[PDB]
């Protein structure tokens, strides 16, 4: 009679891609093509949360990294990749609920650290951090170039 | 005549000396660091060592193969660290170190070359872009501990 947390099927696409088109606005077949190759992955972990009606109203991805994160120091580390929750539903701390399912399943992979990362210029994802129990580790640059 | 070469395991001498300044850290711990490294397919390590064998500049680096931020590709090279003696980066001994990734990064089939520094480095962001390499995004890292 309230909300309830599930790990996603092919079944559900269509729940996940209209939340995650949200999050991450792209194109919908990039977004297909990545959705289809994790639900098969070991190391994936994909979560939406419904209410009463059927509706889809939060979800978290999460992975398990074998290479350096910064702010670590065990490797490997659970890390979050992405989460979104309708603002309605913010001060139902479905989002920790969420996270809490993150490290259950973490702990099955032997982590023992559960890292994330933000936008420098993203101040209200520093704040929804800390409101779900992360620490800021390292603020970091990134550069690249092309190898010709 | 500077000689860039890769690191051997009787080099952990010089290696060691200029791994401490750019990582302060104590010797043992560098050390059996220092030997795993030697013996990855996905790591490259060099130094460079000029006409009276005196070793001047030390790079690391290494494949990547789970995602880097800024990059659209996978795999990548990654610049690890890179550590020039002060009187001797005037000869441009860091752009000859680069290069060697490069050349060993496009082997591996890569066609992307990143790195990060500390948002708080300055100098170092002044360096990456001396060695040709552009600011792609700027990121806040954040931890919590599970067990
Ligand atoms: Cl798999
Ligand atoms: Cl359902
Ligand atoms: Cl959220
Ligand atoms: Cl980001
Ligand atoms: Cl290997
Ligand atoms: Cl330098
Ligand atoms: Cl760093």
């Amino acid at each position: 009679q309230g909300m309830n947390i599930m790990p996603i099927s092919e079944s559900q696409l269509s729940d996940w891609l209209a939340l995650r088109c949200l999050l991450w606005p792209d194109h919908e077949d990039v977004h297909l093509q990545e959705m289809r190759q994790l639900i098969t992955q070991a190391h994936r972990l994909q979560l939406l949360a419904y209410t009463d009606t059927q509706q889809a109203i939060a979800m978290l991805e999460a992975s398990i990294r074998y290479e350096y994160v910064n702010g670590t120091q065990t490797s490997p580390v659970a890390f979050l990749e992405g989460i979104f929750v309708l603002p309605e539903y913010r001060r139902s701390g479905i989002a920790t609920g969420l996270v809490q399912q993150v490290e259950i399943w973490a702990k099955q992979f032997a982590c023992t650290e559960f890292a994330s990362d933000a936008a420098l210029d993203n101040q209200i994802s520093h704040a929804m951090h800390q409101a779900l129990g992360f620490h800021e580790t390292e603020r970091v640059v990134y550069f690249k170039k092309n190898i010709g």
